[PDB]
């Protein structure tokens, strides 16, 4: 019923790990889901409301599971704090590689997807923010910067370096290094005067 | 004679201000520089082989910039020492928004493109990592990171962050807040325990 979606969107995951979604027809994701050409129309109207949705469903997981942590406080100094943090974001899209590249693509070309981008980026900013602001009144970190312009450039730090180890680009740093990179600049900048 | 080249070029930038280069034609391209469309392909191949030496021309000029600037060590504190140099890349590309811009997406499009992007992005980190070594051998920096690690991951912070703002994207610092606060975080990192 709804399970022909699951099948359009778990074929277009498998498809995308192997070509960009342009060397991808409808032709391949209905076959893969095991309708026709028709029959996937009635439930997505292009190629890319498919990878829009995956998208979707990647930025909502990354953006519960964040919920999650934010609700239950992780009991462990600051470091670890945010390590835990940043951590949701490497696991969830360092899970869908395939999607987060092929998303981060289309922003170029989708003006929908690049808003879905853009709505998340400003909350997980805004939550960043709100997180420093609080360690700034508990006295654990000095008022250097404006809390949100820090919190913009680390979470820019973060898109453009998680995404390109997941790629593997020349230059990157290595995918099991990343972590520990990133929280180096972000606990040095947070609490550093 | 190859003037007819410098046209073709200020034409092309000209144009990329207003509008993307799909929505640009060679047409365009050769009626701007006062040439005839198959006189256009005597110089370039193509619209997007104008593209590629526009951002070649800016990516040089960043780079013998730094060139002359780690030459001519500013006689200053760490801090200015810093932001001198991450001042080379917001000046030479901020100056040059509509060809940053294009050649980014392009990256995604052209081989040519990300590889003339990939080939300074490693010289410029290898660069950074030289000069943060070279100030832990001084005894003025923790050997904390390895420098090559931090070094990629606060150049691909300035890459996201310089360009985010260039093109006013939600979200982004604000474009003069921007070096400010790059150099804290720079520096922060740098020097940080
Ligand atoms: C895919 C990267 C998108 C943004 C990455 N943001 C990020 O790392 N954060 C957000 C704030 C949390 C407290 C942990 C650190
Ligand atoms: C367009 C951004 C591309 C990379 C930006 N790199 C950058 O800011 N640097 C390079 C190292 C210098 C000592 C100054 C700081």
């Amino acid at each position: 019923g709804d399970d022909r979606e699951l099948a359009i969107l778990a074929t277009a995951e498998n498809l995308l790990e192997d070509r960009p979604l342009a060397d991808i027809s409808v032709d391949d994701l209905a076959k893969g889901a095991g309708i026709s050409r028709p029959t996937f129309y009635f439930y997505f109207p292009s190629k890319e409301a498919v990878l829009l949705t995956l998208l979707d469903r990647v930025v909502n997981q990354a953006d519960m599971a964040l919920q999650t942590l934010a609700e239950n406080p992780a009991d462990t100094d600051r470091e670890n704090m945010w390590r835990t943090g940043i951590n949701v974001f490497f696991e969830t899209f360092g899970s869908h590689k395939a999607v987060t590249r092929a998303g981060q693509a289309a922003r170029a070309t989708s003006v929908e997807v690049a808003e879905l981008w853009s709505t998340f980026m400003q909350k997980w900013i805004a939550y960043t923010a709100a997180v420093i602001d609080a360690e700034r009144d508990r006295g654990a970190a000095p008022r250097t910067l404006p809390a949100h312009e820090l919190a913009t450039a680390l979470n820019l730090m973060n898109e453009r370096t998680l995404f390109a180890s997941f790629a593997g680009e020349q230059p990157s740093v290595p995918e099991a290094r990343v972590l520990d990179t990133l929280v180096h600049i972000w606990v040095t900048s947070i609490y550093g005067e």
